[PDB]
């Protein structure tokens, strides 16, 4: 019995994004995981059948549910099951996981196999139903050294993107030069902006950027637009002295990973210094 396992309370589970997630959870006795940032937890999850019908999306987030029809979706699981999630607290979030949790639908040209089993079941729970996590595990740690640091986010790769930053500037208190560049569809789907705008502001060796692909009028978008490689090649590495230099760490959607990896191998950066998973 080397793992640990812990019965938790949900807190919150509100929508951040169209199809994204925050799961807080309450550790009983308000005791903390003895995580690394980077690292993830387990949920299990029992036998179970959950409508999509019945989660709770705000009217804010519901377009694109209305517009493909995706409260049509069941999810009925004969056996229980567990899958791995990424911390978006540091370690001294003390009595809590935070985890940013993507609803995994059929996908639009597929639209009649099974929805995601376990991210359907995250996106049933309320507050104060019970989610048993266990863990803690994770490779994906930041390396000890003094290089700067660029971090590359998409979807809910926020999370583990969060935990770094966080866990660099208030528990570590690095000066080391930090950036992160997320890319998101639209402003709506941006989150967690109160957090890093409040470390950029007083962290003078952090800043942040975010890219939309597709701004909507309601937006009155005036920040940069399109993918987040194009975005952080034109507006940091491309007049950067040694790009090769720094480490890039990263977690987004597959098409943003490949895209990043590509244009920072184009730029002569090393597999050795391009962090993910
Ligand atoms: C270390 C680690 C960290 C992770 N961190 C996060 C995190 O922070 N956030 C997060 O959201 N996820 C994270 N994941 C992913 C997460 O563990 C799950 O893989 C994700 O939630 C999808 O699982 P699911 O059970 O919902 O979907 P699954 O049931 O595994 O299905 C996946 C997709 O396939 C589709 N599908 C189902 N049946 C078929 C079929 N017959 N043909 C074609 N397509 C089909 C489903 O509709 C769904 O879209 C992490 C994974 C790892 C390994
Ligand atoms: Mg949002």
């Amino acid at each position: 019995g080397p793992v640990k396992k812990w019965e938790c309370t949900v807190i919150s589970n509100d929508n951040k994004a169209t199809f994204i997630k925050e799961l807080k959870l309450a550790i009983p006795d308000g005791e903390s995981v003895p995580f690394r940032a980077g690292g993830y937890i387990q949920i299990e999850a029992p036998a179970h059948h959950v409508k999509y019908a019945d989660f709770d999306v705000p009217e804010k987030y519901r377009g694109d549910w209305d517009k493909f029809n995706l409260f049509r979706y069941e999810s009925k699981v004969d056996e229980p099951i567990i899958r791995a999630y990424s911390m978006a607290n540091y370690p001294e979030e003390f009595g809590i996981i935070m985890l940013n949790v993507r609803i995994a639908t059929p996908p639009p040209n597929n639209p009649n196999v099974p929805p995601g089993q376990m991210s359907s079941y995250i996106w049933s729970l309320k507050a104060g139903d019970k989610c048993t996590i266990s863990g803690p595990f994770g490779e994906f740690f930041a390396k000890d050294t003094d290089a700067e640091m660029v971090f590359i986010g998409g979807g809910a790769g926020m999370a583990p993107m969060r935990s770094h930053i966080f866990d660099q500037l208030k528990r570590l208190k690095s000066k080391r030069k930090m950036s992160y560049w997320y890319g998101a569809r639209s402003k709506r789907e941006m989150f967690y902006v109160e957090d890093f705008d409040g470390l950029a502001a007083e962290n003078d060796n952090f800043v942040w950027h975010c890219a939309l692909s597709d701004p909507q009028p309601e937006d009155n978008w005036t920040g940069y637009t399109g993918f987040i490689h194009n975005v952080l090649y034109e507006n940091y590495l491309k007049d950067h002295e040694a790009p090769e230099d720094c480490e890039y760490y990263m977690c987004g959607p597959p098409m943003m990973n490949a895209a990043v990896i590509n244009m920072l191998k184009n730029l002569g950066v090393e597999e050795e210094n391009i962090l993910l998973d």
